């Protein structure tokens, strides 16, 4: 649909932003951030415009629902009936406990993940992938495994690989970790959004390309300057201590969303009183933070009769959390729609929501990538809003070639 | 009857001069000043229908702002708190745990943004300032009260939190007095709907606060007295979430512990007199028929103390709810043993209130994770806060008799 | 009748051998320390089950303990309300039993109990004398003593404050009849949680004091006392750090903490039936290659536990159930094999079990005997003693064994006197 050129349009602003906001245009390694951008793109095309790709993607989402599935039977034992099929039949459309559905899947995910850390697994991947960036993007040691790391692990706790390394890293580096921290998404919360309605297929692929994509859009505003160098008793101890790591984490999770969500509805009382006076007291902060990000979300492929919506998704997704715009963005994906977003736009969305890239989300990585090094405390936090900055755009950057190589009409149920 | 109430208000007060630390240092402008402003607000809304207009919208104004907080629990329990609890369990339908527990992390967050943009620091230093030249407290002690007459005993200690860690003696006593006494919300409609009259409910609202302050600067005046950041609002709304988070937890443990252990406390009792001849003898009685003489000397007169008396005792061992329910009960005209209205006047006063040995709970558990320092300190005056809380309590039931004639 | 309890002696003699064979040094066994605690544990056992005077006592301890719980529930349906209530049963049926509403709860009411005794000085009163006892007829120290006396109620070596002046100086032998004991041995938070998924009352209660002499008596079996035990005159330790000020604050200080305990439970429940799900899944799959596609976790635990189960006196149409709870038990946890054993108690059940089997089970699951415990004995009695850490861990697999063979023993006792009818 000749298409192909409007996307174009989309990976071209995003780049360009980066070397505006760069630190130091000239010192821009091109073997570098044009390699980052190459990769990301083939990610791209490959679990979603090739056949063989999509077979790919589709055997590792059926394996994973499996995985879910398996872990809905430890909370099927825990709560009962409580998350039957009763609860609908009951409360209708309250069947869904949130608290029960959504947030059981973090801890059963922290306790999977610790038990592949024990066993070597996951040292495994990440010293494939974060081995494979350096070879291709030139990066050093510490920020290769550190994507690597970020594309499976949590947020916080920022990746536990890099522990030495981020004594003594430069500030292109220490860039690159919190870039990737937050251009990804921890895979402990990724199965949560899967309960929720998000697509699990999208959430995969975005998960992988937030690795180069971290990358590039941290290489982008803080080049390499300067020269870059160089545990549980048994598996079932590891299994139960990711499990009470899990546990306060979704509780962290849940009260987070519990106030946010009222927050917000307090914010939109405030705004409809207050509307009223010029005669709109319909006004919410969904609309105004939708009508900012309108053209940006024109930018990345999004039609303009669904860019306004779009704008409100990618807007709370930044302000606040991803939760929270995930959780209004699985309401025009149920059958019964007042809005029937095409399947190029639902694609957009999906990748330009997955990632920690938001305001609430950089004390949390000040704090926890400062136990690690206290020394690094103060360049940490004066990078914290271009980290953010960096993981946006390259959430932004995914959700373009989402946009561009779902033109072959690949829907999504 | 104003002689008898002069009586009343006399003894009620000559209880908190027996439990007093030190009589010597009671300041006596703040206290006579206290009392005085309890009398003002109570035949400010029950003799004229012109500030139960006012202050009855100021509640509901201040409620529906916390009522914000019930679109995030909506959104993460769902149907576990919607109206089909009701028509299934009933009046169990109620989780105590789902609909009171979560509001805590809402003010939790909600605060910590005032904290953050400074809305609260304005609040204490007018509102709080204001109330230091009427009497010497802290205004962090006094903010408390303005605040604990809007929000419950769970949500109070939360306004003045960043001041409890460097707190004393005796303003940390009266914040947890002012919890112990206040009502709000959730319960502000369900006693409405037990079909006991409002504008009654309004005036003991309003008479916590200073009633709180009238006691606690008596058992404990002020001595030696009075004198990691978020970076983002939205990192001070996640801090304050998870932080409000752990509290309820605390809260809800403890409450669990406490109201298991006094059931426990109930059974002892229970076979002693299983034991022997009287006893089913549960402390509910025991503390009831003390309370009986001192029923009369609020008002009640006789024939009619030796239950009411009992309705006050189950106030400071289960719930206030019990009495209540009990209340109604007389209330029905099923017409047995009829009383007045400046009776019923007196009994709704003097049930109306939190300050039962289960709330202790809240206090300790909730002040153990703002000031875990503190709560050694804490659980030293609980039982001590609840004699404060429930002599507030009784203070308003004399007033009550006295303008009811 | 005569050949059955033939059995049961054949039965505690391999229990016993097995120990002596793993033992470090079998030369310095005291004949007399290990003899006395087999004959105390199976006479606790002769008392609370044949004789008609001991079941009394056992039957009245139960009927006031659920009166405990009784009063325990009352702080529930105040907390939950109406989902722990009746009209459950009546909408979800058979799911209206809500396991993190019901059992959990349990578990932060009874830790707070235990805080408000150990304030009154009741507690304090309990452990001195059962300890006494043991040190006076076993010959055992005072520290070790006290501790298994200490794990009777409170469990997982995360109270025995008693021996916290004596850790850091204690010797090996000693060392590890701390650790066996609370392996050996539950916690008074968790038995109470057992009674609510419908765990027999009386069975653990009976269980929990025989875990005391029963692990001292495994851990001086595998490791006997081969230098001095310190005396009570050196003791020199010092600060308290209390918690406790008054009632009230110890009334909430163990109600917090029972919380935390409940959550991590929760939680560590949640994760573990799932993998094992997940497991089940694998070898679902990969056991279709070989004929086998239904064959499960469940299965292979049970076909490799069957000769331990059968020794201690289980019919061998009925070994191949109890493999997989006692499996379970000890390569998991204690609350997931409580979990699938209950279902064999509802008169619903799909395999009916004779009443000598079902208290045979119950008492050999009864004991924190898991691979996974082994960590929080290492974490939390490392803190007492932090030079001692690299000890403790050594002796991790050895007092498992210990434990776990402790908690056989007692089951092979029941089976005796639950048979004598």
């Amino acid at each position: 649909r000749m298409v192909v050129l409007h996307s174009l349009l989309g990976m071209a602003v995003l780049i360009a932003i980066a070397v505006l906001l760069s630190t130091d245009r000239k010192a821009i390694n091109i073997r570098t951030v044009a390699g980052a951008f190459l990769i990301q793109v083939a990610l791209g095309a490959l679990v979603l415009y090739v056949p063989q790709g999509r077979d790919m993607l589709g055997e590792a989402s059926k394996t994973i629902s499996n995985v879910i599935a398996y872990g809905n039977n430890g909370v099927d034992f825990l709560f009962g009936g409580l998350v039957s099929e009763k609860m609908f039949e009951v409360f209708g459309g309250g069947g869904f406990v949130f608290a029960l559905r959504v947030l059981p899947m973090i801890v059963f995910f922290s306790s999977l993940m610790a038990v592949l850390y024990y066993i070597g697994v996951m040292q495994l991947l990440i010293k494939v992938i974060g081995g494979f960036l350096q070879k291709m993007l030139g990066t050093s040691k510490a920020e290769s495994m550190s994507a690597a790391a970020s594309i499976f692990v949590g947020q916080t706790e920022a990746p536990l690989v890099v522990r030495p390394y981020i004594r003594r890293m430069t500030e292109s580096e220490l860039f690159a970790v919190m870039s990737g921290g937050l251009a990804s998404v921890a895979g402990s919360v990724l199965a949560g959004y899967v309960q929720m309605g998000v697509p699990l297929p999208y959430l995969i692929a975005a998960s992988f390309m937030a690795a180069p994509g971290g990358l590039l859009f941290a290489k982008l505003l803080v080049p390499e300057t300067e020269r870059t160098q160089n545990k549980p008793t048994n598996v079932i101890d590891a299994a139960a201590s990711g499990a009470v790591t899990g546990a306060q984490i979704a509780i962290a999770v849940g009260a987070s969303l519990l106030a946010f969500v009222a927050l917000i509805a307090m914010i939109n009382g405030i705004i409809g009183g207050v509307g009223g006076w010029f005669g709109h007291g319909d006004l919410t902060l969904q609309a105004i933070l939708g009508w900012l990000f309108s053209p940006l979300a024109w930018v990345i492929g999004v039609p303009w009769s669904e860019a306004g919506i779009a704008g409100s998704l990618i807007g709370q997704k930044v302000v606040i959390n991803a939760f929270v715009a995930y959780s209004e963005f699985v309401k025009y994906l149920k059958p019964e729609a007042a809005v029937q977003l095409s399947d190029t736009t639902k694609a957009i969305i999906s990748f330009a929501l997955c990632g920690f890239a938001n305001l609430g989300s950089i004390a949390v990585l000040v704090g926890g990538l400062s136990i690690m090094a206290p020394k690094r405390r103060k360049d940490v936090a004066r990078l914290g809003i271009k980290a953010v900055v960096a993981g946006s755009l390259s959430n932004l950057m995914s959700a373009v070639i989402a946009g561009l190589f779902t033109g072959l009409s690949g829907a999504s149920v």
